[PDB]
């Protein structure tokens, strides 16, 4: 079967660039691998992935879930099913602090889940796991309940 | 501010004992705990309430899964406030379908902790499901790896 | 091949009681295990000397459970890689570092093995606040700004 | 006080880019930061010199390649910790006969927060890869297809 991890945290912890970080792994392994953004296709429904999806390919890479309809739940437990390995970069709340959905759903799925971390905007301390709004800027729990 | 943890994962992978060594690490740090199942028993999280005190420095809540999805602001104002919460739940179904009040809680934790159980099938430490099977020997409930999983059921 | 896991952090963040966490899931998952602890599965198996874990361990053992891993000779470390190398699983509970903040080489030879690592917090006795990494002097888990204002 | 995270494992599991990843968020953060190698990146010989390139400015410490440096560095980094700077070390937990490497080793203990990172293996696929192995070349592998071709 193929493993799932996720990689979530707010704005600006460094997201995108972990989940290429483990494409370059497989591309230096030799995997045959397919990337996905809402060198990378850009795509409007999970249902356009099977299209650039081969018998060979063994890594599925995904950015910006959080924007994908729910859908792609179901799309990725098949990849996971036919032995890919899927890896998702999202956010897991919104500015107001309410889940993504399909964040959600997938962090429920996963094998794997990485929290990551940014400076916080206000403060300064690598300690920030929220996003807040106004432009957007990544503080820590204190920092965004002093800010509004 | 306070951290959230939330420890998941199947059916017997050890989520319950889990949670204990972090009740364990407060008590011995001479803290104030209070702890919920649905250790109080309690129906809503708005009933967690009554058993918080003002020196409460840790918040435990074991099978998540079963509490309303109302539980996401319960605990969101508890972290603002300055408590620690520790949550453990199932995160998926036995059909694969998730929890609801843990995917909430997945979004809002600072620390995911994902525990496997052993594959009731291959013997292996890689179960991550749970699956509704036949129960003439020991319908009951297994963990399973995901090929497991797909063979049986 | 077998899986390493290491947990380590100082006195009072737990470590023994994670390591229960998962003898129980291979107890409950009907595995046989083996229990270890140094001379300073229900049974914890007392041994002087990490070559005696030979004796207990049958053909059969799918888990082997080490505690206090800091008070075995660093030998451990070709021992428990043997016991990968035959398919066993092992789970490693200990300090990785001394009330000096000198490393524990069993320890850290350890850490270098492992497949997975979990790293352990106590309540600071300072503090109150759950961010003790670190052991002092009676002994005391403290975070490392409690650490230097106390010594 | 700052905080260490440890980065380890064997070669082509991407720990270098796993290191620079965590600079590009601090430098993002604007916080004043400084690499090194056995945003400005020094390559020194020895641990202390460090010291010269660290300024009253200075939040991270980001370290690559940690396996060769002398042991002296646990106790250097240990310093920069007690100064309120976080630290950030990439290195090779073992040799590739499997064989830890002490300065690693020590990290390891030092670390507040460890990432072990995988390869793919090398001869069967797997995103699984653990171990280094000579074959002269190096190349990365699970512990079965170690122990298949020695
Ligand atoms: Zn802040
Ligand atoms: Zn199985
Ligand atoms: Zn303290
Ligand atoms: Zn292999």
């Amino acid at each position: 079967s193929g493993k799932l991890t996720v990689i979530t945290g707010p704005m600006y912890s460094g997201k995108t660039t972990e989940l290429l970080s483990f494409v370059e792994i497989y591309k230096l392994g030799k995997k045959k691998v397919a990337v996905f953004k809402p060198e990378a296709h850009v795509i409007e429904r999970p249902e356009e992935m099977r299209k650039y999806i081969e018998e060979d390919t063994r890594g599925v890479f995904i950015d910006e879930v959080q924007f994908f309809n729910p859908s792609l739940f179901e799309v990725v437990k098949d990849l996971l099913d036919r032995g890919i390995d899927v890896f998702c970069a999202g956010l897991d709340l919104t500015h107001k602090q309410n889940p993504f959905e399909t964040t959600a759903l997938l962090l429920s799925l996963a094998d794997t889940v990485i929290k990551k971390k940014a400076v916080c905007h206000r403060c300064g301390e690598y300690n920030a796991t929220l996003t807040l709004k106004v432009k957007y800027i990544a503080v820590c729990r204190d920092c965004y309940n002093t800010l509004k």
